[PDB]
């Protein structure tokens, strides 16, 4: 994934999710994309209630993009691989 200044354009399925989280933009930095994904998970309360570094996305559109039912915020590989599939580097 690109550095802090480089801009990316999210593919439609990801952009849709960022929109739900309140994103108005169509072009982002990776950090901004990550901000809105965190907002999304928080709003939808997808994190495990007791162990909150675990996210359960099996019955959510986010899980369709990540292709996994759960992941750990401390093992973000699945997130980064999803972004590689869903970000156009500008």
């Amino acid at each position: 994934l690109p550095g802090e200044g480089t801009q990316v354009h999210p593919r439609a399925p990801l952009l849709q999710i960022l929109k739900v989280a309140g994103a108005q933009e169509e072009v982002f930095t990776v950090k901004e994309v990550m901000h809105y994904l965190g907002q999304y998970i928080m709003m939808k309360q997808l994190y495990d209630k007791q162990r909150q570094h675990i996210v359960h996305c099996h019955d959510d559109p986010l899980g369709e993009l990540l292709e996994v039912g759960s992941f750990s915020v401390k093992n973000p590989s699945p997130l980064y691989e999803m972004l590689k599939r869903n970000l156009v580097i500008l």
